[PDB]
């Protein structure tokens, strides 16, 4: 316990941004990515299913009000967020 | 003033991507967490169907704003989490 005071439009695996809001959380608003397509954009600008768009996830630190509905008392929490998309081969080498 | 009660690589996307990336160690002993693993794109370009680097396309890092604790105050920093492939800006 302590005291405390456009490029994605040009991607071959493009995404949209989605508002993730939670007043019981700091930061209250987190911008999450959702891939537009299951395939990737090929050279003619069409979705190609020989490759797949996949979201990249990241574990983010967050402050959660503890106990519920407290203006100045928080607990440190980790959550998983989608930060963007990449284009991958659908097969795995494992 | 508020009261606060107090790295791995588990996905294979980094290697399966047309914009693959490596991880670099970002360490700060007066910070929580002290170690963060940041992505860096492997190539300037992206991998084509033949397995070769296409220098016309661009590999670019995906950044995310994250919360860290510094010796105790709260700070927001930007971190690279992966890379995507984009078509370049080719007009004014
Ligand atoms: Cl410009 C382009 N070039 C290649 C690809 N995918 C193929 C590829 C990926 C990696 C390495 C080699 C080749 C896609 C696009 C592309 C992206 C976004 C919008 C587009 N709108 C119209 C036309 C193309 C678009
Ligand atoms: Cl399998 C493959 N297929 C297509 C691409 N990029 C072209 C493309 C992108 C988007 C839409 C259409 C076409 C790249 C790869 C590829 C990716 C990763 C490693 C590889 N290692 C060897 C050979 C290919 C590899």
């Amino acid at each position: 316990t302590v005291m405390v005071n456009d490029y994605y439009n040009r991607s071959t695996s493009p995404w949209n941004l989605h508002r993730n809001e939670d007043p019981e959380r700091y930061p209250s608003v987190i911008w999450e990515a959702k891939c537009r397509h299951l395939g990737c954009i090929n050279a003619d600008g069409n979705v190609d299913y020989h490759m797949n768009s996949v979201p990249i996830q990241q574990e983010i630190l967050v402050l959660r009000r503890e106990p519920p509905h407290s203006p100045n008392s928080f607990r440190l929490e980790k959550i998983l967020v989608s930060v963007g998309c990449t284009c991958v081969t659908p097969i795995v080498h494992h």
